[PDB]
RNA sequence: GGUUGCGGCCAUAUCUACCAGAAAGCACCGUUUCCCGUCCGAUCAACUGUAGUUAAGCUGGUAAGAGCCUGACCGAGUAGUGUAGUGGGUGACCAUACGCGAAACUCAGGUGCUGCAAUCU
């Protein structure tokens, strides 16, 4: 993935020149992709088509500090099987690409929905923690965090071997 | 501009209710010998433009009007739908991708225009 910025204008009509421009942070992975879902949620807003319409700016927003571990409050609207739901997850991820991709594994895994099926509809860095409402954020935001990584496993590169393996860490 | 004759598009011209109309024209309007037609000179026919009148017609104007039209990133890019998938879903159906795209609804504006001929403070 990426967030791409996309930014579009409609077209000029005679009568009104210079529209008024729309721009969205889409987490796509690619210009076209972009660009599609771009439209997507344009044509879900205004009465514009990419026929009728234009981009006017594809640019790559990068993350500003991508080795700093932050907590990304995500809202997502999903859409089930039932019925069309919302939501608030909140990802500790090292920038918004990778929450936002690893949200959309989440989903998958959690809801089975698609990538086609969520909407990213805000994200958002927590400044503070107590604004990190889940619990399974709020373990990792703990006063000296040491743990172990009990049950540590080797990837023989060969068939067998003759040590017996061991699990020690 | 008004009016008349014949008109074009056929309500932006329809309808409902209330006001205004100088000039001319229109009209209502008077008469039954003749041609003419009726149960009935009302209609139609003829005669006068004389006795009268804008009351009605006709025209124009008014209405948070009905209607009619026109428009709008008003609703709705919805509903629907053409194509695509070894997409979802037990299925019913649905979501996406490339496409086209309504109607009610909401608001705003409008409410005959116009041709030829003739005529009129």
């Amino acid at each position: 993935f990426k967030e791409y910025q996309v930014i579009g204008r409609r077209l000029p009509t005679e009568s009104v020149p210079e529209p008024k421009l729309f721009r969205m942070r889409i987490f796509a992975p690619n210009d076209v992709v972009a660009k599609s879902r771009y439209w997507y949620f344009l044509q879900k807003l205004h009465k514009v088509k990419k026929a009728s319409g234009e981009i006017v700016s594809l640019n790559v927003i990068s993350e500003a500090h991508p080795t700093t571990v932050k907590n990304f409050g995500v809202w997502v609207r999903y859409d089930s099987r039932s019925g069309t739901h919302n939501m608030y997850k909140e990802i500790r991820d090292v920038t918004r690409v990778g929450a936002v991709e690893s949200l959309y594994q989440d989903m998958a895994a959690r809801h089975r929905a698609r990538f086609r099926s969520i909407h990213i509809l805000k994200v958002v860095e927590l400044e503070k923690t107590a604004d990190v409402k889940r619990q399974y954020v709020k373990q990792f935001l703990t006063k000296d965090l040491k743990f172990p990584l009990p049950h540590r496993v080797q990837k023989s590169t060969k068939v067998f071997a003759y040590k017996r393996p061991t699990t020690f860490y």
